[PDB]
């Protein structure tokens, strides 16, 4: 409200956002497309309940118009099993004129699925993704090309930008 009070208030938010980069991102299931489109009647005769997982990760920017893409999440199976995922690649995000928060672009990230075993050891995988959103609304897109019918699916998940998300105390 005051003169110096209004300054320190803004300077604190702008200085903390520029001094403390890298934000804690988190994603979760929302809506996905189907490629098979077949009448599932083999392993779905009755209503089945499957567990879910938590999505997380961070991102970076390069002065050379580069967008670092890093993923970090873990899924739980019905028979107890944590599946750690880690992405690493580059993405090209375009910025508007007047606006700034609103970003739209695409890229390629390689996710690595770890697994404890003497055969199913952690192996990397190539999967193209995209980033489109604005403010607290982040849209995560991911397609899987192939041939024509079995290679043209799209994925959609929710994404939120938070910090720490573990504890404050202060």
């Amino acid at each position: 409200m005051n003169a110096d009070e209004w300054m320190t208030t803004f300077r604190e938010n702008i200085a903390q956002t520029w001094q403390q980069p890298e934000h804690y991102d988190l994603y979760i299931p929302a809506i996905t497309w189907h490629a098979r489109f077949a009448y599932d009647k083999e392993k779905t005769d009755r209503y089945n309940e499957r567990p879910w997982g938590g999505g997380f990760g961070l991102s970076r920017w390069d002065e050379k118009g580069n967008w670092h893409g890093l993923y970090a999440m873990a899924f739980k199976d019905s028979w107890n099993k944590w599946e750690p995922i880690a992405g690493y690649g580059w993405e090209s995000t375009w910025r508007p004129l007047a606006d700034e928060n609103f970003h739209l672009g695409l890229g390629f990230t390689a996710g690595v699925t770890a697994r404890d075993n003497w055969n199913y050891i952690p192996l990397p995988v190539l999967l193209p993704l995209a980033s489109v959103g604005y403010g607290p609304v982040t849209f995560q897109m991911t397609y899987i090309p192939g041939t024509y019918n079995n290679g043209n699916v799209y994925f959609a998940w929710m994404r939120f930008q938070f910090l720490e998300h573990h504890h404050h105390h202060h």
